[PDB]
């Protein structure tokens, strides 16, 4: 099998890149993984809101009415790259609304919204814990959980525990049925990764995905679950950083690693 036969490009193309590619694929089909730095912990950035939207939906199994509450929120709520939560400043937004913007436009004041809801990063951190998922930690709210400083744990996974935590939620039975489809339909309406793992992928296949830009450090991500045509599906998750400050990220490494990956479990 192709799976021990990635290391050598994955190498090139982090050596091209100027930093470090973390990658976890998972043949849902076979249960082949491919690995690479994929127990590295890489900064979340924006990725983490995809979990955020799905502790939302597990609260709302056990909590009817959750997701149409109102959620009324001043100019003081509103932070940079909130393009969603801006326009309805005079009106507040629902709960679902909130989740949806913060998957699909990664719309900070939803996210930090979102997060009050749930008891702050630790209140996200417990339900990673409540699904198995020991590596997640969110530790700071948009936008300072952006840092991305070397060698900082401070919010941070690792591609592993990201792809299977995604799997548990997607396709797993870690949501009901419906809160299930629901997280499924966020991901797949994602508006922010279309240079990323969906460039990777034949565009009959359905993808959804979330992405992460930390804007520094060269630290970006993207995590997707993938329906190739009648097989099983793949998860996967792309974690890239780099050593220095202005390093510039790349969506065309994210695209060429998922490629790599999905050739992989060939």
């Amino acid at each position: 099998d192709l799976t021990n036969l990635v290391a050598e490009p994955f190498a090139k193309l982090e050596q091209d890149f100027g930093g470090s590619i973390g990658v976890y694929a998972m043949d849902t089909g076979s249960g082949a993984t491919v690995s690479y730095r994929a127990e590295e912990r890489f900064p979340l950035c924006s990725s983490f809101k995809g979990f955020l939207a799905a502790a939302v939906l597990a609260r709302s199994q056990q909590q009817a009415g959750l997701l149409d509450t109102p959620i009324r929120y001043g100019k003081n709520a509103l932070v940079p790259w909130s393009p969603i939560s801006e326009k309805y400043l005079t009106t507040g937004m629902t709960v679902a609304e909130l989740s949806a913007a913060a998957v699909q436009y990664s719309d900070n004041a939803a996210a930090n919204l979102l997060l009050k809801e749930l008891g702050g990063p630790a209140g996200l951190t417990a339900f990673m814990r409540s699904i198995g998922d020991t590596t997640f930690r969110l530790d700071r709210w948009e936008l300072e959980l952006n840092s991305a400083i070397p060698g900082d744990a401070r919010d941070t996974s690792s591609p592993r525990a990201v792809t299977e935590s995604l799997q548990k939620l997607t396709l797993g039975s870690a949501l009901a049925a419906p809160q299930r489809q629901q997280f499924v339909d966020w991901l797949k309406g994602n508006t922010t990764g279309n240079h990323r793992i969906r460039a990777a992928v034949p565009a009959d296949w359905a993808v959804g995905d979330k992405t992460g830009t930390c804007g520094v450090y060269g630290t970006a991500n993207d995590y997707a679950v993938v329906w190739p045509t009648g097989r099983a599906p793949i998860v996967l998750a792309v974690y890239t950083r780099a050593p220095n400050k202005d390093d510039k990220h790349s969506e065309a490494v994210i695209a060429a690693a998922a490629r790599l990956a999905l050739e992989g479990l060939g």
